[PDB]
């Protein structure tokens, strides 16, 4: 299961990192492994209300937990393949007094890096370029 | 029924860029054919509930994520025919000092395209351009 | 179903334009065909359960995708017959920067249009009317 | 079902408009007759699952939809009663530079009526008033 | 249960008002026996989802109408016994230009009334009091 | 009940308050037994949905009532234990113009108490210390 | 049980600190013990729907109460493996007003410790350095 999950990671492009995609690989099969043991004890007559309960308690926990680090990973899924934000193009984002300015250097699943005009690097947050007016000159 | 859910999303106007209506199809047929097939499977006895349980959280999960690019879609979908948004009149966005200046020059289901005085283009979401006044010269 | 459904909506008021009314009766039509065939097929026998759950995740995916587009609606269907939105009327929207100031000339159900001092034409969405100090001269 | 629907709504000085008395009557009758309706149809046999899933999400896209007219509503209902907002009352609300001054001349069920010094009417949200600091001279 | 639940709520502090006092037992000795009216009905072999459904989805709107009277009533109940909000005391509110200054006149369960030094009378949510820097001289 | 919940309640350290934890367990005893005696009445045959909605309705209310109060109490169990927050040490709370300063004199479960350079004493929320940056000289 | 937790959370690295490491694996032991329990209990014929019902509310309160805690330490987490935030590093956080500057001292699960040019230290939120703009030079 982990091979088969790995394989639709890749073919779909959601994760491009090995290591990211091996654990998400993992987990996937753990949560599917044990969904399938939960639907067969099930089956038999054993009583699977309180299991479903807590695992759905914890797992909603967690992904509200996670909710930002979901959210940067989907704005970065999104902004792929977007012709303003490449390599050495100059972008400004933000409007007013919240503004970034900078030139693009190196892309990631969680920031966006910019090399401003005195040297500094900066990190935006994927999900801040996502709702935000994109200058590009 | 990937067929049949691209005809649908042709007809409706939902979706009109043809790679992005296959995707869409054949994630609509996946998901109606794994209910079906959840559906038969507890029909004959073997228990739903976790398996039910588990899909029903990794989707809201997954739905949660993506929220941000469904508003936008939603938003480009609702725009769709308006006279001030074309292409060469003159808009601005936003009150105060968020405004944004330019000319329509391109529409996504993304982002709005101006063209500034100075020639910048800028990005502004379409879930901006909905909940914002819009000014139109 | 659907001319009941169109009359419903036509005597209600709450859909005013022909083509809107009649798309919305097909979706509601659609929507109560759908849970009577779900209600028929559950009475013989055959577990219901996955499809109840696939299409509450979708529609409530779709409601919240919709989320502007219903709450500007519902504020052009409350602000009709208010005396301070009449077509010439003077009217000025929001307090601080982020003021609008105009004419009312025209009235829609995802716009208010207002006419500047130099011509441009405003477009003050219906929910920022709402939640507003709308200030008429 | 409808005349005591009205009668406790007068009763209880909920809603003091006659014909939004008569509205809303009409609604929980109506309501009320449905939910009736649908437990004795499950009683004898006819499976209910689908049908109390699809009211129930549209009920809560509706509520959903009118936060904002409720909330309004549910402002003017706990105002009410309150020495500071009478007729002829010089009143003065928010803080800041988001602030609004002027003499209550009316009061109605979604908006609070100011006459500022040079004579604009101001319309103030139920809402607005309810979380706010209140300034009475 | 009325008597009962209005000595519960005098010996428990939540409501001091003897007419809000009485308005709360008569509703929770209402909701009370209509639950238990509800699960005999069940026993006995009627359908109940319907209606627990309807009655659920009536008091999520009503309790979601009512969030800020229910948050403000809470604030009222938590600030009881502070020796900062007193009679004669000059306090302060707010920080930056949001800022209420006054000294504490009288206490209610909706308001806390400040006399400026002009003599206006400041209306201050103790929703706010609950969340600000509160500054006392 | 009553005195297992007190004594785990000062074991864990979540309250430290005497009569605080004495309310706390006494409000956790009559949940737990309450809890049992729904469940014993459920095992007979009585049907317990009406009062499982009803009681899960009315602890959803409250809960989301008090969560200003539950927010501020956990935010005072996590500040426990930390360098920068001491008596007599000199804090400075926020940035820009909402900015807090002054010595920490006291501490509470609801309030972190500081003296100004005027002597105003200063009651900033321990939810607002947790989520800002503090400034300790 | 609580072994094999312990060294779950030291393997996968959620967790460092040997208390914390401890106490959550003393607090998931207890969870999988109660919900095993709780299954076992139904199994044999006892209504399990009141526990059930109870033990979410307890849980969803708990965590809605916790939720700036974990958000903190699931940014901690992220955080982990930054060449931006490492000790002697010169970092600034923040756009506009609200900036923050310093240099890297101390990192920890619940904020960041940056040293100012006067000398202050500085504690900057985890999940602020998240959501942030993270300049460094």
């Amino acid at each position: 299961m982990k091979r088969f999950f790995n394989r639709f990671y890749l073919d779909t492009g959601i994760i491009a990192d090995p290591s990211q995609r091996s654990l998400a690989s993992r987990v996937s099969a753990f949560l599917v492994q044990g969904a399938v043991a939960f639907s067969l004890l099930g089956t038999i007559g054993v009583d699977t209300s309180p299991l479903i309960a807590a695992a759905g308690v914890t797992g909603a926990t967690i992904g509200f937990a996670c909710k930002d680090f979901g959210t940067n990973f989907v704005a970065s899924i999104v902004l792929s393949g977007q012709q303003s934000i490449r390599t050495g193009n100059l972008v400004c984002i933000g409007t007013g007094l919240n503004v970034v300015k900078g030139k693009v250097v190196d892309w990631d699943t969680r920031y966006l890096y910019l090399r401003s005009s005195e040297g500094h690097l900066l990190h935006v947050p994927n999900n801040m370029v996502l709702n935000s007016v994109v200058t590009w000159e």
